[PDB]
């Protein structure tokens, strides 16, 4: 479990796609999460926030987020609702 828990990270993206989309603030764990993703994407996704909806701008802050390849970017997503304060940071289940 040394890559394949950071394979998890990936799937992970995509199993807590609804608690993402709901919860998440893309405007705000984009914060965290652009350390690791390019601002083309991220700043789409805040056109998003705005156009679609907070949930469509997450939505596509999810995909946009698994075309990382960083260390960090799975782990920007409960560093980004611990420094929010969001309840996603709980059920997320990335390092610490």
């Amino acid at each position: 479990k040394k890559i394949e828990k950071l394979e998890e990270y990936r799937l992970l993206l995509k199993r807590l796609q609804p608690e993402f989309k709901t919860r998440i603030i893309p405007t705000d764990i984009i914060s965290d999460l652009s350390e690791c993703l390019i601002n083309q994407e991220c700043e789409e996704i805040l056109q998003i926030c705005s156009t679609k909806g907070m949930m469509a701008g997450a939505e596509k802050l999810v995909e946009c987020l698994l075309r990382s390849d960083k260390e960090n970017w799975p782990k920007e997503l409960k560093l980004a609702l611990e420094k929010e304060r969001n309840k996603f940071s709980e059920l997320w289940i990335v390092e610490k």
